């Protein structure tokens, strides 16, 4: 059980590049919490990555240099101390990002959420400010997509909220009135004003969404083992899944969307078919909790939008493992075997994170890491 810098796939060989790495410019490892999460943002010239990532109290917000030598550490464009409530996600407005200025979401703890301008710094904006709208933990924050002005975030209580950035408030409790009732699930409105719909998913804590990457649709798992695809205009169940023991973690999309990933409390990562509304298959691997689980955009052969996959899958038993599935495996419930099934950190894994230079992973000890793909 010691840890390892490099792997070896059909494509070639993958390796960490410690010379790419980010942190706390102090360097030392984190320790106590919060999961360390990483957003990152482009601006429309040469260098215009943006990362963000969080640590205990610290958001930091930096150039971000892919594979070349990270950027000075020691002068972040931006860092926040918060010395109350202490970051929990966040998330950047892919559609809004110019070099003059982006929009950072960021959730906290107490179940506040922070909008920031971490460039022009002129606008730092509170929501749920004095938490009557929920008191549980922001759990996940996202911009609506393809909205400037729409985010949705989850909770810790279960529930999601639809927010616009230029409305305000409010300064007593909403009250809300039903929309849609549903198999596991309520939707409902106030009587301008901020939280625009309350959406009550299942029970138990909603650990993660994800949009279709046609924004259509939207992924839920929740801690009672559920997954719930929704159709987010018309607001209606298209399908679920369940897992046979533990919650559900966290989720994501084929990039032609036509699948959905879970990984969960039971080690599992499961494939599950959007049109289908069936089990696909599913891969044991991790010695435990799946934490993160995403699609490799960058080795698949479908044509996105407006056979074969990949995609990884990093866990709290400090590993990474990649999956291919195949027409075989599509078209033929299967096991999944991991092309890979590494340790490579020594603590647990937050982040999984495909670009096309490099993947990024990092861990709860405050280490964001970059690992070249072949021939990059």
């Amino acid at each position: 059980n010691e840890i390892k810098t490099q792997f070896t796939t059909r494509e070639g060989l993958y390796k960490l590049l410690p010379h790419s790495e980010y942190s706390r410019p102090n360097r030392v490892p984190f320790n106590s919490s919060n999961p360390v999460r990483v957003s990152f943002v482009n601006l429309n010239s040469g260098n215009g990555d943006r990362l963000c990532f969080n640590v205990g109290r610290e958001l930091y917000f930096y150039i971000y240099k892919g594979v070349r030598k990270a950027a000075d550490l020691s002068k972040p464009i931006d860092k926040r101390i918060y010395k109350g409530t202490q970051p929990t996600c966040h998330d950047f407005n892919h559609l809004t990002a110019t070099a003059e200025s982006v929009s950072l979401l960021v959730g906290f703890s107490a179940g506040q959420v922070q909008l920031i301008d971490p460039i022009k710094k002129e606008t730092s904006k509170l929501f749920n400010e004095e938490r009557l709208i929920d008191k549980s933990r922001v759990t996940c924050v996202k911009w609506v997509p393809g909205s400037e002005s729409l985010f949705l975030v989850a909770h810790s209580s279960g529930n999601m909220y639809l927010y616009n950035v230029e409305h305000t408030c409010g300064t007593t409790a909403p009250h809300y009135q039903l929309l849609k009732q549903g198999e596991s699930f309520a939707v409902h409105t106030c009587k301008t004003r901020n939280p625009l719909l309350k959406w009550t998913v299942g029970e138990g804590a909603l650990n993660e969404f994800a949009f279709s990457p046609d924004g259509k649709f939207l992924a839920c798992v929740s801690q009672d083992g559920f997954l719930r695809v929704f159709n987010f205009d018309s607001v209606e169940l298209h399908g679920t899944m369940k897992s046979y023991f533990g919650g559900l973690l966290c989720v994501c999309w084929s990039p032609d969307g036509k699948y959905i990933v879970t990984g969960g409390e039971d080690d599992l990562v499961t494939v599950w078919s959007f049109v289908d509304c069936r089990v696909i298959a599913r891969g044991h691997g991790h010695k435990s909790w799946v934490s993160v689980v995403a699609f490799d955009p960058y080795t698949t052969s479908v044509e996105e939008g407006d056979v074969t996959y990949r995609f990884g899958s990093v866990g709290q038993d400090t590993q990474l493992c990649l999956w291919d599935l195949t027409e075989d495996i599509l078209f033929p419930v299967p096991l999944l075997e991991p092309l890979i099934c590494k340790k490579i950190a020594h603590e647990r894994l937050t982040v999984l994170i495909f670009l096309e230079d490099c993947i990024v992973t990092a861990c709860q000890e405050g280490f964001i890491c970059t690992w070249g793909r072949p021939g990059k």
